[PDB]
């Protein structure tokens, strides 16, 4: 499916991502918007020959298993297709896991470039969260 800002924002907060490891909700609603265009079924290949899945574009190099990346580590132990359903439970569980590791939300290259250090509250302005 494709979410509207507030509709997403609400689900994300509901799952417990608002101030997860210090990142305001905005940072995540911001990420989702650039990563996938709020689009649950967004799939994009990378230079590596890995693939980015789901509303947050978790890649099949490390986190999920798309049964075609060789050298796949599958850290979330989830078939990548599980990322692509209307319910974001899997995406969010596998996001809490990624950010908790090393480089924080620097992992998402369209958060580094597009969101980081911008009036990020914007993305939740005019939603009753």
């Amino acid at each position: 499916k494709v979410f509207g800002r507030c509709e997403l924002a609400a689900a994300m907060k509901r799952h417990g991502l608002d101030n997860y490891r210090g990142y305001s909700l905005g940072n995540w609603v911001c990420a989702a918007k650039f990563e996938s265009n709020f689009n649950t079924q967004a799939t994009n290949r990378n230079t590596d020959g890995s693939t980015d899945y789901g509303i947050l574009q978790i890649n099949s190099r490390w986190w999920c298993n798309d049964g075609r990346t060789p050298g796949s580590r599958n850290l979330c132990n989830i078939p990548c297709s599980a990322l692509l359903s209307s319910d974001i439970t899997a995406s969010v569980n596998c996001a809490k896991k990624i950010v908790s590791d090393g480089n924080g939300m620097n992992a998402w290259v369209a958060w580094r470039n597009r969101c980081k250090g911008t009036d990020v509250q914007a993305w939740i302005r005019g939603c009753r969260l």
